[PDB]
Formats: C-alpha cells, sequence, structure tokens
C-alpha cells in the first residue's frame, strides 16, 4: 500500500523510449495490485480481480466479491 510519482520534461509517447522489449508484467499494473492491497485484499486476489477486470479497480473490487474462494493453497 504505497506509491508516488514526479518529474516533468516533455514526456508524451512512452515512459521508456529506449527498450525494444515488450513491457514487462501483464497489463495488470503493479501499482493497481497495491491499490487493492490497501483496500483489504490479498495481492493474489488483487491480481486475479485485476486479471479479469483489467486494471479497473472498481471492477476488481467487485470481481473479488462477484467470485472468490476461501484461503489460497
Amino acid at each position: 500500500g504505497s506509491s508516488g510519482s514526479s518529474g516533468l520534461l516533455s514526456h508524451m509517447d512512452d515512459p521508456d523510449i529506449d527498450a525494444p522489449i515488450s513491457h514487462q508484467t501483464s497489463d495488470i499494473d503493479q501499482s493497481s495490485v497495491d491499490t487493492l492491497l490497501s483496500f483489504g485484499f490479498a495481492e493474489d486476489v488483487a491480481r486475479k480481480a485485476l486479471k479479469a477486470s483489467g486494471g479497473d479497480i472498481e471492477k476488481a473490487t467487485d470481481w473479488v466479491f462477484n467470485n472468490s474462494g476461501p484461503s489460497s493453497g
């Protein structure tokens, strides 16, 4: 549960204009998974919800409820 940001200098195109390698990690933003971590969910489910929802927290927050199981072994 944390995040930050800062810096400005004509940045309109990509956060990294020098890396011919498909962005790492699924579309599921890491910051998002955390956004749910604070809410009150397991990072795992945070990704599962953001996996079906797709970043959309409001959807992820629901996904958790919509579907989910006890414990995770």
